Protein backbone atom coordinates (compact mmCIF):
# COMPACT_ATOMS: atom_id res chain seq x y z
CA UNK A 1 0.00 0.00 0.00
CA UNK A 2 0.86 3.60 -0.21
CA UNK A 3 -0.44 6.52 1.38
CA UNK A 4 -3.56 7.88 -0.41
CA UNK A 5 -3.64 11.63 -1.22
CA UNK A 6 -0.35 12.84 -1.51
CA UNK A 7 1.14 14.75 -3.94
CA UNK A 8 4.16 13.03 -6.08
CA UNK A 9 7.42 13.67 -4.76
CA UNK A 10 10.11 12.19 -2.28
CA UNK A 11 9.80 9.72 0.92
CA UNK A 12 12.69 10.90 2.88
CA UNK A 13 14.33 7.66 4.59
CA UNK A 14 15.51 8.34 8.21
CA UNK A 15 16.87 4.76 9.30
CA UNK A 16 18.30 1.01 7.92
CA UNK A 17 15.37 -0.48 8.97
CA UNK A 18 12.41 1.98 7.42
CA UNK A 19 15.08 1.56 3.88
CA UNK A 20 14.86 -1.80 4.13
CA UNK A 21 11.02 -1.88 4.01
CA UNK A 22 10.40 0.86 1.52
CA UNK A 23 12.82 -1.67 -0.78
CA UNK A 24 11.05 -4.87 0.15
CA UNK A 25 7.58 -3.69 -1.02
CA UNK A 26 6.16 -4.13 -4.24
CA UNK A 27 6.32 -1.09 -5.96
CA UNK A 28 8.40 0.10 -8.39
CA UNK A 29 11.13 2.06 -6.07
CA UNK A 30 14.23 4.32 -6.84
CA UNK A 31 16.04 4.84 -3.65
CA UNK A 32 18.06 9.02 -4.80
CA UNK A 33 21.29 9.41 -2.92
CA UNK A 34 22.35 12.92 -2.24
CA UNK A 35 24.02 15.21 -0.07
CA UNK A 36 23.08 18.85 0.74
CA UNK A 37 26.33 20.25 0.33
CA UNK A 38 27.28 18.51 -3.29
CA UNK A 39 26.75 20.62 -5.90
CA UNK A 40 25.63 17.94 -8.92
CA UNK A 41 23.04 16.91 -6.76
CA UNK A 42 21.29 20.71 -6.63
CA UNK A 43 21.84 20.78 -10.10
CA UNK A 44 19.35 17.91 -10.46
CA UNK A 45 17.13 18.47 -7.72
CA UNK A 46 13.86 20.33 -9.79
CA UNK A 47 14.47 17.50 -12.70
CA UNK A 48 14.01 15.15 -9.85
CA UNK A 49 10.38 16.59 -8.71
CA UNK A 50 9.23 16.50 -12.27
CA UNK A 51 10.65 12.80 -12.97
CA UNK A 52 8.38 11.80 -9.46
CA UNK A 53 5.32 13.89 -10.60
CA UNK A 54 5.88 12.26 -14.13
CA UNK A 55 5.95 8.61 -12.97
CA UNK A 56 3.09 8.58 -10.27
CA UNK A 57 3.26 4.89 -9.81
CA UNK A 58 7.19 5.21 -8.50
CA UNK A 59 7.92 5.76 -5.46
CA UNK A 60 11.17 8.15 -4.88
CA UNK A 61 13.58 7.32 -1.29
CA UNK A 62 15.59 9.83 -1.47
CA UNK A 63 18.51 8.61 1.50
CA UNK A 64 20.46 11.77 2.71
CA UNK A 65 24.35 10.52 2.50
CA UNK A 66 25.24 12.43 5.73
CA UNK A 67 22.55 11.00 8.15
CA UNK A 68 22.34 7.69 6.72
CA UNK A 69 26.12 6.49 6.10
CA UNK A 70 25.24 2.77 7.20
CA UNK A 71 22.79 2.66 4.18
CA UNK A 72 25.47 4.01 2.06
CA UNK A 73 27.89 1.27 3.07
CA UNK A 74 25.26 -1.34 2.59
CA UNK A 75 24.31 -0.23 -1.01
CA UNK A 76 28.77 0.61 -2.15
CA UNK A 77 27.45 3.94 -2.93
CA UNK A 78 30.66 5.75 -4.20
CA UNK A 79 29.63 8.64 -5.01
CA UNK A 80 26.59 11.55 -5.38
CA UNK A 81 23.90 11.90 -6.64
CA UNK A 82 23.01 8.03 -7.47
CA UNK A 83 19.79 6.14 -8.01
CA UNK A 84 19.35 2.51 -7.20
CA UNK A 85 15.84 1.13 -8.98
CA UNK A 86 14.20 -1.71 -6.83
CA UNK A 87 11.24 -3.84 -6.66
CA UNK A 88 10.34 -6.25 -4.33
CA UNK A 89 13.62 -6.42 -2.74
CA UNK A 90 14.91 -7.60 -6.38
CA UNK A 91 18.09 -5.14 -7.90
CA UNK A 92 16.75 -3.65 -10.82
CA UNK A 93 19.55 -1.21 -12.08
CA UNK A 94 21.47 2.24 -10.89
CA UNK A 95 22.43 5.26 -12.50
CA UNK A 96 25.40 6.91 -11.49
CA UNK A 97 25.84 10.38 -11.27
CA UNK A 98 23.53 14.00 -12.47
CA UNK A 99 21.89 12.09 -15.30
CA UNK A 100 18.19 12.44 -14.43
CA UNK A 101 17.36 12.03 -18.39
CA UNK A 102 18.89 8.23 -17.76
CA UNK A 103 17.22 7.17 -14.76
CA UNK A 104 13.78 8.29 -16.63
CA UNK A 105 14.79 5.92 -19.89
CA UNK A 106 15.66 3.34 -17.37
CA UNK A 107 12.38 3.83 -15.87
CA UNK A 108 10.30 3.77 -19.12
CA UNK A 109 12.01 0.66 -19.86
CA UNK A 110 11.16 -1.43 -17.22
CA UNK A 111 7.58 -0.19 -17.04
CA UNK A 112 6.81 -1.07 -20.88
CA UNK A 113 9.06 -4.14 -20.58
Amino acid sequence: IRMRARYPSVVDVYSVEQFRNIMSEDILTVAWFTAVWCGPCKTIERPMEKIAYEFPTVKFAKVDADNNSEIVSKCRVLQLPTFIIARSGKMLGHVIGANPGMLRQKLRDIIKD
